[PDB]
């Protein structure tokens, strides 16, 4: 028995298809996992489907990458217990981090300390996940994600700053969930895309704030060129090769494709309008698809290999302070700081299935 029988699966599974349960890479989180310096496996009884730390490379040795901003991934942020994966974030007193600003320059915020966990167990199309998760009341980034080995192609199942903050100067952020994804090309000419168009910040009219609130968010991924997402049991996203459709704030679905980018190739650039992807409108999914011309998967053609996902992927839990939201010192103050529980995510469970026939 788990947390999520009595919980339908949102996703189709497609005709003559059911879903099955991936046992090893599924997680209820009912178990006791205490909390550690230490890079240690856990789960339940003998079980290892979880690293309390970022990601390993490929062959197998650790990528000791601390965070983005002034994030500092740290080993003993992580726990299991009172059913609930726990997840958070902390400050030392005094303690800084440098990063690179938007001015290209360093620059310096109050180091938060975080944790970040990896499973043990890689998922690759076609397969659902969801979460089960009370989003951070903090200006923090709530993270559920995937992403390759070797960091080229990412699949973001929820990147959440759902807390307004105690002065209400991330009200904008805390009402959306970003559905989103990366694709990169890795260093020397480290690039990143990821989904800008307003639709990909995704919310729902009566919704203030997200942080708080436990959801249940999933992303099926249904095949190299295809993403669904979904919260609390409903479709609410498709990312289909080059279009897009995304139900609105009144839950009305709008099909929406690019309208425009500087190139295809890898210096092109978005064209914006109101600050986000320039999309144009269109009457259904194929409509959509018929009439672009532009990937939403990887535009600039980062990956070089058809504009499409292709590789197996680590789920990855975490908290995140990111450089956009410290720069602008949205990141949580010390009156926040003070309140525990706001700065713990919480995830209940996290399950994972494959259509089988
Ligand atoms: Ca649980």
């Amino acid at each position: 028995q788990y947390d999520w029988d009595n919980v339908p699966i949102p996703a189709n599974a497609g005709a003559g298809k059911t879903w099955k349960l991936q046992t090893a890479a599924s997680d209820d989180f009912n178990y006791t996992f205490n909390p550690t310096n230490n890079v240690v496996d856990f789960g339940p009884n003998g079980n290892m489907k979880w690293y309390n730390k970022y990601h390993n490379r490929p062959n197998g040795q650790p990528n000791n990458f601390e965070g983005p901003g002034p994030t500092k991934w740290m080993q003993n942020h992580v726990a299991v217990s009172g059913g609930n994966l726990n997840i958070w974030a902390s400050r030392i007193p005094g303690a800084t981090k440098s990063f690179t600003g938007s001015n290209n320059t360093p620059i310096s915020r109050p180091e938060t300390r975080a944790g970040c966990i990896t499973n043990k167990t890689r998922v690759k199309y076609p397969v659902f996940v969801e979460a089960r998760v009370k989003v951070m009341n903090s200006t923090l980034a709530s993270d559920i994600w995937l992403l390759s080995p070797d960091d080229t192609q990412e699949i973001d199942i929820m990147e959440c700053y759902g807390g307004p903050g105690n002065d209400n100067r991330n009200s904008y952020f805390a009402s959306k969930i970003h559905l989103s994804h990366h694709v990169f090309i890795r260093p020397p000419n480290f690039k990143d895309y990821q989904p800008a168009d307003l639709n990909s910040w995704w919310g729902k009219n009566g919704v203030t704030q997200w942080g708080g609130k436990t959801i249940r968010i999933g992303v099926n991924w249904v095949s190299p060129t295809r993403l669904e997402y979904f919260v609390d049991g409903q479709m609410v996203r498709i990312l289909d090769n080059d279009a897009v459709q995304t139900r609105l704030a009144d839950g009305t679905w709008q099909y929406t494709y690019p309208a425009g980018v500087t190139s295809t190739g890898v210096n092109g650039q978005l064209i914006k309008e109101n600050g986000y992807q320039k999309m144009n409108i269109a009457s259904s999914l194929s409509d959509a698809k018929n009439k672009s011309n532009i990937s939403v998967i990887d535009p600039f053609n980062y990956l070089n290999n058809g504009r499409k996902f292709s590789k197996e992927m680590d789920i990855i839990i975490n908290v995140e302070d990111q450089s956009w939201q410290a720069e602008a010192y949205r990141s949580p103050n010390a009156a926040e700081m003070a309140n525990f529980y706001d700065n713990n995510l919480l995830v209940d469970w996290i399950r994972v299935y494959k259509p089988v026939n």
